[PDB]
């Protein structure tokens, strides 16, 4: 069950990184 | 402690899904 | 390995909270 949790956590990590990139773009006016 | 971690992870999953929906809306001009 | 997972989860929690704050700002027109 530990390994399954790590995989969920890793999936959230990638989701969160992609969210951070989009939000920083929206907030700074990146890429227009 | 494993079960408590899963509940935290699940809470983040719902937070992250709601974040993804809002950010996709902001970025595509959904709902005006 | 349990403790290392909790630290990752906690890091995501702080990331997610900061994302929620920025997204709520973008969506309500906070701070201009």
């Amino acid at each position: 069950e530990v390994e399954a949790l790590e995989k969920k956590v890793e999936a959230l990590e990638a989701k969160v990184q992609k969210l951070e990139k989009k939000v920083e773009a929206l907030e700074h006016g990146w890429d227009g």
